[PDB]
């Protein structure tokens, strides 16, 4: 048994596209072709399977919504749609035999040589990484809490300001804004919420913690383009 | 300034939905409306923004493909739609007021109070999770080297097998199996390739390591559905 892959296609965020799987060698009907996605530094996943003319199809939850199987039995070519591209799609797919009608018999045997669908989204090209720390600070109610913020690049625009900021997410609650631009306060906000910083070094200042001010905290930027958060800091009780 | 936007809304993978963002309080054409996803257990991202009036775009690129962007001149109302969906989807979204088009000030002050988007990709119980041990492992050829492989439920099915294989993943080339339903050698594999196990515990033994062994080696399962594989066991040279 031989599986034929098309070749690589470089696809634009939004198209949809349909890989064939050409099989050869063996009975096409009597098992299932199953679909194994690829992504660099990533494991290997399954997204479901086709048991062509025999009308059954089962997906990988995740992959519902995003893959779609067909099969031609009459040249023995099965295909998978990939709906809606964007980034994470781009990956190594796999048609492999797999699982046999009558269902006794199930192993991936047989591979094809994989497709690499690469999605032209300029993945994250060059964008502005933000470095959080601690990323968990566990305090006592009272205690000063500082949360540290660090960036790839100057956060200093031409036109003078500093575009790094501050949120504070509370579950079932939007983020909340604290700091604009360094350590200009939003309004609202109690004045136990200091923030300061230049460059790339940052640093938010809560002089003394109380119970409202447990969640996690953000750190973001409006310097560059795209606009990016840091990963979060979780100011949890000791 | 006030911004709000639409309800919870449960949908099918595949489902296309637009959320929308009505705001007052100030010039709807003077500000760019942002939009940040929150995914559970997961920080916040920035999905893009749209400047109402000429439209002008801007997305992450991770976002393209999956979020398009609209905006009401007339009634001020700012509209997200997410194409074909999946369950990585299922978020909390939020609009917030950001940019004004001067573009001086930048800040996500103004926030709408979040759309939880749930798509409902079902749940076939919990997964099979099959945790490798070690995921690294250098030696140096001619050694022997062991992986093991865990699972959370035990392997053996009803027909009495017990679906536990082993591939090995080589970069430029599809899975190579090796051992399958525990113990058999998959034609072609050379017999320096064994395998074992019962119920939870599996091992994957090869009595005397080769430079066209080193890879990073998979187990997966076909017992229970969906079909899992395992994390990984990088078997590198020394």
């Amino acid at each position: 048994v031989q599986l034929q892959q098309s070749g690589t296609e470089l696809m634009k965020p939004g198209r949809s596209l349909k890989i064939s799987c050409k099989t050869t060698g063996y009975i096409f009907s009597n098992y299932w072709i199953e679909w194994v996605k690829q992504r660099p530094g990533h494991g290997l996943e399954w997204i479901g399977k086709i048991l062509p003319g025999g009308g059954s199809n089962t997906y990988n939850d995740k992959f519902k919504g995003k893959a779609t199987f067909t099969a031609d039995t009459s040249s023995n070519i099965a295909y998978m749609q990939l709906s809606s591209l964007t980034s994470e799609d781009s990956a190594v797919y796999y048609c492999a035999r797999g699982e046999d009608y009558y269902a006794y018999w199930y192993v991936l045997d047989y591979w094809g040589q994989g497709t690499t669908v690469t999605v032209s989204s300029g993945g994250g090209g060059s964008d502005i990484e933000l470095t959080q720390s601690p990323l968990s600070l566990p305090v006592s109610l009272g205690d000063q809490a500082s949360i540290s913020c660090r960036s790839s690049q100057s956060l200093v625009h031409s036109n003078g300001n500093t575009s790094l900021h501050w949120y504070l997410k509370k579950p079932g609650q939007s983020p909340k804004l604290l700091i604009y631009k360094v350590s200009t306060r939003f309004s609202g906000v109690p004045d136990r919420f200091s923030g300061s910083g230049s460059g790339t070094d940052f640093t938010l200042k809560i002089s003394r913690v109380e119970a409202e001010d447990l969640g996690v905290y953000f750190c973001s930027q409006s310097t560059h383009v795209p606009f990016t958060f840091g990963s979060g800091t979780k100011l949890e009780l000791k």
